[PDB]
């Protein structure tokens, strides 16, 4: 027989990194 | 025969996009 | 017939969510 179908699309990737700093703070 | 059983799960996704800047400093 | 070969690997997964906030900004 044929080859069966693809299977279904993985799981979702990891969370992505954090994010970077914020700015400074007032003077 | 029939076709194939289907195929196995797709990898695992990218890591996402780095989360956003953070709060401004204390003052 | 035999049934046919299992399929192929699905596509990859969608990509993570954003990461967490940064860090916040020096003072």
């Amino acid at each position: 027989g044929p080859p069966g179908p693809p299977g279904p699309p993985g799981p979702p990737g990891p969370p992505g990194p954090p994010g970077p700093p914020g700015p400074p703070g007032p003077p």
